[PDB]
């Protein structure tokens, strides 16, 4: 194509082109006001239209990196607001784009988005385009690795919620539960895509493919290995591009891949029919989220090919990545009841069994028992999920979250209290989600969502590193992460954090807060208690936290709340230390 920007504009259309370019700028420049971005978008777009009319015009030849980075580097008050990015603007491409990518704030600490139904419905009716763009801007800067097409799709859900509810009698009751549901989806989708980008960053393209082979084989058991391989090759390209802010290319290739999948849907899965009769944005999303197809009646026995064949060693040497990819494909497609990382551990164990056995004097006799080496790998996560769901059903979300905050603070007492609380709470929502699913779907749900939660912890740990053990578990192996974390215990020689009475003192300001924020305040204190008394048993900690709870509930119900906290607080702070020895 003579002009790549003209080509993307022609392919994607103005609405989505502008949308994606807005997302892209918002993610790189997280602090800038909405009006600054709208003009960068409007200027780039006008250029695209000029180029679409004449591809031979001056500068239309330039790459997208060149044109997008030049526009970023023109922003007012760059050196003041984005010091790191100004440095990047000295560089030529592709070094410039590589600099930009190195500098992206995952946790910018911007204010929490609260829906205001009257004000927003008013802004929606006066100017929908401005209102919908605002939502794209706010989510993009809050989540810098969110995939453009995914966000544009969710921007339309957000529009449909406002279209439906704003004319109605009760605006809040129609809208609040819908927007809360959309937020739930934004969070998970953001976490899934962040895990893909982190996999590229920490482990590379090979590991993302292996993850994709495993996951798509489970989703599409009817598809043959060539079809899975095809989709994985293309999907990995889409993901690398989106992760890298190349949102025009990502959007365009994503749409071509959905086209191919739907063209070949009879061969890939019977569950795609629902996805393939929709518009382009809706279709990519449905495919990405499609439920698993039923198992084929003609799945082949694996023993003959992967355990019994006497030429395996030659097979392993002469065609390594194709023999392993095929194994992973076969094992994964017949195990929708396994998690992705467990499948990856199984594949790693298969590979390692071959290296060991094929150096030995009599290989067939060694690798004959290779499938029996997988048994302990399956049982370990099955026990964890049964055990955690048992606790969750007994004690409920709040107490389950408290148990995990204790567990994880004991593993990583150097990690910040906000982070420890955030992870413990996220891991507790895993119980809510997964333990109520059908029993055969618990293990995949649990482990896969655990993996998302642990990857969040790792992304934070890249920014603020406090623990060598966390560094190893985050950076040694993608497959081994969750079991590396589960194996962590309290350091023998971690020095307890010095006691601060003010950390465990509560006040009347808590009483007015919503339930979740009250919980966060008490769960924060729980974490601190562990940090001061790391050797305290979880049962001591449960009791002590319960006294703080009974104390907060009492003084918040008092006639004089400040007097109650002032009187009853210090004694509980003193006695609590003695109960945790
Ligand atoms: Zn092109
Ligand atoms: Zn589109
Ligand atoms: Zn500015
Ligand atoms: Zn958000
Ligand atoms: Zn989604
Ligand atoms: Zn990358
Ligand atoms: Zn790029
Ligand atoms: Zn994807
Ligand atoms: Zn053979
Ligand atoms: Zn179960
Ligand atoms: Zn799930
Ligand atoms: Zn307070
Ligand atoms: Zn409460």
């Amino acid at each position: 194509h003579k002009s790549e920007i003209a080509h993307r504009f022609n392919d994607l259309g103005e609405k989505h082109f502008k949308g994606l370019v807005l997302v892209a700028f918002s993610q790189y420049l997280q602090q800038c006001p909405f009006e600054d971005h709208v003009k960068l978008v409007n200027e780039v777009t006008e250029f695209a239209k000029k180029c679409a009319a004449d591809e031979s015009a001056e500068n239309c030849d330039k790459s997208l990196h060149t044109l997008f980075g030049d526009k970023l580097c023109t922003v007012a008050t760059l050196r003041a607001t984005y010091g790191e990015l100004a440095d990047c603007c000295e560089k030529q491409e592709p070094e410039r784009n590589e600099c930009f990518l190195t500098h992206k704030d995952d946790h910018p600490n911007l204010p929490k988005l609260k829906p205001e139904p009257d004000a927003q419905c008013a802004a929606f009716q006066e100017d929908p385009d401005k209102f919908l763009g605002k939502y794209l801007y706010e989510v993009a800067r809050r989540h810098p690795y969110f995939y453009g097409p995914e966000l544009l799709f969710h921007a339309e859900e957000y529009k449909a919620d406002f279209t439906e509810c704003c004319p109605a009698d009760d605006k809040l009751a129609c809208l609040i539960p819908k927007l809360d549901a959309l937020k739930e989806r934004i969070l998970l989708s953001s976490a899934k895509e962040r895990l893909k980008c982190s996999s590229f960053q920490n482990f590379g393209e090979r590991a993302v493919k292996a993850w994709s082979v495993a996951r798509l084989s489970q989703k599409f058991p009817k598809a043959d290995f060539a079809e899975v391989s095809k989709i994985v090759t293309d999907l990995t390209k889409v993901h690398k591009e989106c992760c890298h802010g190349d949102l025009l290319e990502c959007a365009d290739d994503r749409a071509d891949l959905a086209k191919y999948i739907c063209e070949h849907q009879d061969s890939i899965s019977g569950k795609l029919k629902a996805c393939c009769d929709k518009p382009l944005l809706q279709k990519s999303h449905c495919i990405a989220e499609v439920k698993e197809d039923d198992l084929p009646s003609d799945l082949p026995a694996l023993a003959a090919d992967f355990a019994e064949d006497k030429e395996i060693c030659k097979h392993y040497k002469d065609a390594k990545d194709v023999f392993l990819g095929t194994f992973l494909y076969e094992y994964s497609r017949r195990h929708p009841d396994y998690s992705v990382s467990l499948l990856l551990r199984i594949a790693k164990t298969y590979e390692a069994t071959l290296e060991k056995c094929c150096a030995e004097a009599d290989p067939p006799a060694c690798y004959r028992t290779v499938f029996d080496q997988f048994t302990p790998l399956v049982e370990e996560p099955k026990s964890l999920v049964k055990k955690n769901c048992d606790l969750f059903e007994e004690v409920g979300e709040y107490d389950f979250q408290n148990a995990l905050i204790v567990r994880y603070t004991k593993k990583a007492p150097q990690v910040s209290t906000p982070t420890l609380v955030e992870i413990g709470r996220t891991l507790g929502k895993v119980g809510s989600r997964c333990c109520k699913l059908p029993e055969s779907e618990r293990l995949p749900c649990s482990e896969n969502h655990l993996a998302l939660a642990l990857n969040r912890l790792c992304v934070l740990h890249e920014k603020t590193p406090v623990s060598e053990k966390i560094t190893k578990c985050c950076t040694d192996s993608l497959a081994e992460r969750r079991p590396c974390f589960s194996a962590l215990e309290l350091d023998e020689g971690y020095v307890p954090k010095e006691f601060k009475a003010e950390t465990f003192t509560f006040h009347a300001d808590i009483c007015t807060l919503p339930e979740d924020e009250k919980q966060i305040k008490k769960q924060s204190a729980l974490a601190e208690l562990v940090k001061h008394k790391p050797k305290a048993t979880k049962e001591q900690l449960k009791t002590v936290l319960g006294n703080f709870s009974a104390f907060v509930a009492k003084c918040c119900g008092a006639e004089d709340k400040e007097a109650c906290f002032a009187e009853e607080g210090p004694k509980l702070v003193a006695s609590s230390q003695l109960a945790l020895a």
